[PDB]
């Protein structure tokens, strides 16, 4: 197969948050297999970024998710075409976050195009304000419909002073070539900030995953 257990990961993010562009490269590697992952991001265009960095690191791929032998694993298998994908994140307080990924596949690294579109974030909120500590570990629902896979993820941010702050995920995942289609099952996330200087222009971030079914 084209999926080794080691692979590196090179990124770009281009994106606007209630109108302000920015733009993030990042470099980072992974482990497939084990669904673990880390990288380094940096900020190119549009710092000091003037919103909670949070809610950006989840658009930082589902191939680096433990899948079980007995569970269809509809990304690994797309390669090498690859995958992308699209997004909505839909926040309690109107913020609204749109998101897409394509991923290819260069020898043994993973090649990232995104783009990311968020308005209407109210200007004394947790995001703009930024109040956000982390994001809480999460349990994803993955479906098919139409031929293609579906996903959904409820997601809540710790708050600094404490309480949350809810997201709604919705995703679409789309193989650029036909593969086997998966049963209903689950996917376990944890996403981890490990360091980041002052203001967030430098960012280590770690994730980590495993699929899962009844």
């Amino acid at each position: 197969s084209v999926i080794k257990p080691d692979m590196k990961i090179k990124l770009r993010m281009e994106g606007a948050v209630n109108g302000h562009p920015f733009a993030i490269e990042g470099v980072g590697l992974g482990k497939p297999f084990e669904g673990k992952q880390s990288m380094d991001l940096k900020v190119k265009e549009g710092g000091p970024l003037p919103f909670a960095y949070d809610i950006l690191t989840t658009v930082f791929n589902r191939v680096f998710a433990k899948y079980p032998e007995n569970i269809v694993d509809y990304f690994k298998q797309s390669f090498p075409e690859g995958y992308s994908w699209e997004r909505s994140m839909n926040y309690e307080d109107g913020g609204i976050c749109n998101a897409t990924n394509d991923i290819t596949l260069d020898g043994d690294c993973y090649i990232y195009e995104i783009r990311f579109d968020g308005v209407n974030f109210p200007a004394n909120g947790p995001v703009m304000q930024k109040r956000t500590v982390k994001w809480e570990p999460s349990t994803e629902k993955l479906y098919v419909r139409d031929g293609v896979l579906k996903g959904d993820v409820n997601m809540a941010l710790s708050l600094e002073g404490g309480g949350h702050y809810r997201c709604d995920f919705k995703t679409t995942y789309k193989a650029k070539k036909v593969v086997q289609l998966p049963d209903y099952h689950f996917v376990d996330h944890h996403i981890e900030i490990k360091s980041h200087d002052k203001d967030y222009s430098n960012v280590n971030l770690h994730e980590h995953a495993e699929a899962h079914s009844e």
